């Protein structure tokens, strides 16, 4: 939110008011948050805006036990596709610091290995609060069993975002696998819900991510004290939070896809961040 | 930007990802700002969000010389349609305080008469900076020769907005009546421009409106010192500013229409704020 200097002169195609970018999908939520699909953004304009703020993006990823095997491909493909041209700080949380692969990084990019012993929400909020506030402007929190195949850039950045789960974007809300037991803090009735957000890709400003992760951690602790575990764990709580605190952007399933499970439907022009067999 | 409490439970239609709200118009800019049309927003969700922040909206209007005649209809229709349910502070700038009509206001709404002797941008920035920062969260700056016919509410609120001029929303950029002389600070080349914004309806947070009005006032003073007056005066400068500082929402021409001049085209589902004969 600091003073924003003027954009330079730029030559690009004029947006046309009577020509939608995309007619096949919803590109704005009913609370006026953009839903990010290919064709909705001019990345040159966005890159200018975010570079003029010297934006730094933190990316958190957990690689515990056997999941350290996923780091090499995750990080090497992140170097090809994630926020290229911007300042990036990777935070790799692991129980095996020596198993973190030595990955060559582009300029302006750094990696920190954070040793650790549910945990994700606690670890993001409780332990790293002060560090993240000092070091980055935005946090992006993702699963490790993944690879980048195409551009994932500043179009995602906003105070708070979630990602449409690739298995549920066409589903009606009654079919969503929200927690349905009223005894859980994650409870959502059958007549509520905007979207089903996937636990493996959310983010926002540091402040908003710390709010989300704190709230989810607190709600998970209440459930534990009451002897209940939400059906989809942290994802159930994330869904409850984003129902009650609307995200300021929503990422389309371009941003979290499983090609082996779901193919490559017409509505996806790009597959950006995709599941690796586990 | 203060801590946002949770929304309550709400029952409303599920947004459907594979059903666009509107297929006939562009509903998001290439820099991911919503373009506000009827059908794109659920006003119940937005009202909740903004009431939970106890939002106060300031509305500035100038009524100098014969234009004091427009105040009664302007204000009486604003009471019917502008931010109803929210805190509103009208700021009426006039050379004839005694000619301001006595208009009955709903609860939580107030009106201040500010006596005055180009001026609008200066008067909004220079003279009223401290007052607005203390009194309101957002400023909305409009022409007085107008009436409200339908809802104008919190869907417009955002850090910085402009409104699509009703005569130019279908025009290509070369046809826009931007200032075209390189000697003016408002100069825009024929290969630049997103939209033609109308000078009679802009706004944003107090901070962003003070930035815009300060910059436009400064640019107008430079032009005056150089012996040039932009083709459309403050509107030319507003257009230059919004080209270089992209608005975070854009209002459709629903929000500034002239029915006598332009009728009621199919693309307009509502005529919200409309020209009165002058
Ligand atoms: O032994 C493990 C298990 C998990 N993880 C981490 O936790 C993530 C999530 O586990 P994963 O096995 O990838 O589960 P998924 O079924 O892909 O997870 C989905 O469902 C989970 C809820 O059950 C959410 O926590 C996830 O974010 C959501 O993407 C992994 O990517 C790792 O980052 C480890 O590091 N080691
Ligand atoms: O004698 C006057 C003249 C103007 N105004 C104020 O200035 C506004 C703009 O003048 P108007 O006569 O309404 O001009 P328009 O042609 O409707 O204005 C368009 O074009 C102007 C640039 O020429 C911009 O300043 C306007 O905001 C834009 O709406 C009026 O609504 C009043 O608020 C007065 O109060 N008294
Ligand atoms: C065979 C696996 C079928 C999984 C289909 C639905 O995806 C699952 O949805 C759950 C919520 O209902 C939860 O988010 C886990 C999620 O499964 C993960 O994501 C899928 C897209 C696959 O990549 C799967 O392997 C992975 O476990
Ligand atoms: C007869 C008047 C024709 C005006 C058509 C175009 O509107 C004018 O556009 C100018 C920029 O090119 C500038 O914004 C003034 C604007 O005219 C105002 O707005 C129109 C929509 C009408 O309401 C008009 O009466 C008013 O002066
Ligand atoms: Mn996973
Ligand atoms: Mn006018």
């Amino acid at each position: 939110g600091e003073f924003m200097v003027s954009l330079p002169r730029m030559v690009y195609p004029q947006p046309k008011v009577l020509t939608p970018c995309r007619k096949d999908v919803l590109v704005v939520t009913p609370w006026l948050a953009p839903i990010v699909w290919e064709g909705t953004f001019n990345i040159d304009i966005l890159n200018e805006q975010f570079r003029l703020q010297n934006t730094t993006i933190g990316l958190t990823v957990f690689a515990i036990k056997k999941y350290v095997a996923f780091l090499k491909l995750f990080l090497e493909t992140a170097e090809k596709h994630f926020m290229v041209g911007h300042r990036v700080h990777y935070y790799v949380f692991t129980d095996q610091p020596a198993a973190v692969p030595r990955v060559t990084l582009g300029t302006g990019r750094q990696l920190s290995v954070l040793e650790v012993r549910m945990r994700r929400m606690e670890m993001i909020s409780d332990f790293c609060e002060r560090r993240f506030l000092s070091e980055v402007d935005y946090l992006v929190c993702v699963d490790v069993d993944m690879e980048f195949r195409d551009h994932v850039g500043v179009e995602i950045l906003t105070p708070l975002f979630g990602t449409l789960h690739p298995s549920f974007y066409g589903s009606s809300r009654e079919a969503f696998t929200y927690e349905r037991r009223p005894q859980s803090q994650a409870y959502i009735p059958k007549d509520e819900g905007d979207f089903y957000y996937m636990g493996g890709f959310f983010g926002g400003s540091v402040q908003e991510v710390q709010r989300l992760t704190r709230a989810c951690h607190q709600a998970m602790m209440v459930d534990q004290a009451n002897g209940i575990e939400a059906v989809w764990h942290d994802e159930s709580h994330l869904n409850k939070y984003l129902l009650r605190h609307k995200p300021t952007k929503v990422l389309s399933p371009e941003y979290l896809w499983d090609q082996q499970l779901l193919g490559w439907p017409a509505v996806l022009r790009k597959l950006r961040f995709t599941a690796v067999p586990k």
